[PDB]
């Protein structure tokens, strides 16, 4: 298998002497802003330079970076903007895009970030203000911001909740249900419940996500080093740790590219880069070399065909995953990511896998059907900015015709999920097994179809905690946690809890929230049987502060 190569038609690379780029990314707009489902992929990528008179208009399954070593080596006098007009003013669908690696100085002095899930923003310096709110104040269920610098105020507005980690920011405007901070310079101070701030001094580790740059006239992969008690970006005191690694030692996946060809192309020391683009596989992508990197541009996407898992990682140390979608296929796959064998013992603290910017989609672009799309077996692995999502909406979504009973299972120990979103499983959304595991951020919407209360009976619990902490686990902490509820099939459903665990000292949660939208559904309890239930119609949380 040969290394390097070109990046293809979907990669779209813009200099400062590029003619019409403003007409060229509203074209790709044109085509995108709507197109929720559709199979087209788009990367836009900039070389290092200064851009002027620019609005880069972000639409669905669109990425775009600045190839700089540093954010400030690409720079837009302009925005990078998601807005929420297609959908008359609501954000809460704004989901599969991407900012990375540019520097704005905003035209009105505010950058607008509009967005839902699976849309990160990483390694930007915003030289003013960044608007998270959909103009109108209207609804959005954001987000995640990491390693970037806002010069002014973050004004989160109508976002229902965030998460931002190692970051600075000059000001935050407010919280609404769950709003958390982990080494971010100026977040506000713990305060929760009201307002809801989660403030954690330092992200207990993170690694940031390996990028596309250019060195020269050279495509390259900057690959950060592990930071431990992570605090403010990596990249603001120059030139982070971490090593590059020349195109020519990746294989370009491409149209075409057999799981058989992915796998030999690993197996024979390449890394791999996947073009934007939609991949069947027959087999599942294996990936057993340590310190391999798979990373996507332009929201690529891997579907597992005849219900076969779509990526496995080894038992091997540094497997670095970063920025694909794995999208169910009709034929039910027990599992569609493995990271790990099944009992996998290994140590792996001082270089973990990890994956980042990994997001799962089971129905809603035609039926799809998965029994637990994350599997986390390995030890020490860091789970950083990931969206588990079982379709509500879209073609091929139903209680039978998309199910999909759990979101992510974690086995393994010290395992830490930073920007945790998992949505609509039929059973448990999260479970987590391992011993001393953490989560520092959960977003979490319980299934909407349910028919009856017997179709999510759980033993003697009415429902399935949206994360659940087995019952054996000496040691857990969760910082920053909400789940809501949609019954609207059957809206006299009620849900338990969001939450179960053990009572036990080392097993320990802090700001913990349920949450009915609209009255469809009601909680009895917010974890365990503790806490009060949500009643009315007004969408207000109930809350914990503190567990056990
Ligand atoms: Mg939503
Ligand atoms: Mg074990």
């Amino acid at each position: 298998v040969v290394g390097g190569g070109d990046l293809g038609p979907n990669v779209l690379v813009f200099d400062p002497s590029t003619p019409d780029i403003q007409g060229k990314v509203d074209e790709v707009f044109r085509k995108q802003e709507s197109n929720q489902f559709g199979t087209d992929r788009y990367a836009l990528m900039f070389k290092p330079g200064t851009y002027n008179d620019i609005n880069a208009q972000i639409g669905f399954y669109t990425s775009i970076a600045g190839l700089g070593l540093n954010p400030d080596d690409t720079t837009f006098n302009g925005d990078v903007t998601v807005d929420a007009g297609w959908f008359d003013g609501n954000a809460t669908q704004n989901f599969w895009r991407s900012a990375e690696n540019l520097a704005l100085n905003p035209v009105n002095g505010t950058n607008r970030w509009a967005v839902s899930q699976a849309a990160p923003f990483r390694r930007m310096h915003v030289k003013g203000g960044l608007n998270l709110a959909p103009d109108g104040y209207g609804w959005a269920s954001g987000g995640y911001i990491a390693d970037s610098k806002i010069d002014g105020e973050v004004g989160p507005y109508s976002q229902q909740q965030w998460y931002t980690r190692d970051s600075s920011v000059g000001g935050w405007g407010n919280g609404v249900w769950n709003m958390t901070f982990s080494g971010v310079e100026g977040a506000p101070a713990q305060s929760f419940p009201e307002p809801p701030y989660t403030t954690l001094e330092t992200t207990p580790v993170s690694r940031e996500k390996p990028f596309l740059y250019l060195d020269g006239d050279d495509y390259k992969v900057f690959v950060p080093a592990k930071r431990t008690n992570a605090r403010g970006t990596s990249w603001g005191n120059g030139t982070p740790e971490g090593e590059s690694l020349p195109l020519d030692q990746f294989y370009v996946v491409k149209p075409g590219a057999t799981a058989e060809t992915i796998n030999a192309a690993v197996d024979q020391g390449l890394h791999l880069l996947f073009t934007p683009g939609v991949y069947h596989v027959d087999q599942p992508i294996e990936i057993d070399r340590a310190n391999t990197v798979a990373l996507g541009l332009g929201l690529a996407t891997i579907i597992p065909d005849n219900g076969v898992t779509a990526l496995k990682v080894g038992d091997v140390d540094g497997v670095k995953v970063a920025g694909l979608l794995v999208d169910a296929g009709p034929v039910n796959s027990e599992t569609l990511v493995e990271v790990g064998s099944d009992g996998a013992s290994g140590d792996h603290a001082a270089n973990p896998t990890s994956l980042q910017d990994v997001f799962v989609r089971i129905g809603g672009a035609g039926p799809g059907k998965a029994t637990t799309s994350i599997v986390v077996n390995s030890n020490d692995t860091i789970i950083d900015h990931t969206w588990v999502w079982r379709a509500d909406h879209g073609e091929g979504v139903g209680w039978e015709t998309n199910r999909a009973d759990y979101g992510v299972h974690v086995k393994g120990d010290n395992v830490l999920a930073t920007g945790l979103f998992v949505e609509h499983f039929n059973k448990y959304d999260v479970q987590w097994s391992g011993e001393n595991g953490k989560t520092i951020f959960y977003q979490n919407e319980k299934a909407y179809d349910a028919p009856d209360q017997a179709a999510i009976q759980n033993g003697d619990i009415k429902g399935y905690a949206a994360y659940k902490v087995d019952d054996s686990v000496t040691t857990h902490e969760g910082w920053g946690m909400g789940s809501y509820c949609y019954f609207n099939v059957n809206p006299d459903i009620r849900q338990q809890h969001g939450f179960q665990a053990p009572v036990k000292p080392g097993v320990k949660f802090h700001d913990l929230l349920v949450v009915s939208l609209g009255g469809k559904g009601q909680y009895e309890h917010v974890i365990n049987d503790i806490g009060d239930p949500t009643s009315g119609d007004t969408t207000i949380p109930s809350q914990v502060v503190s567990f056990p």
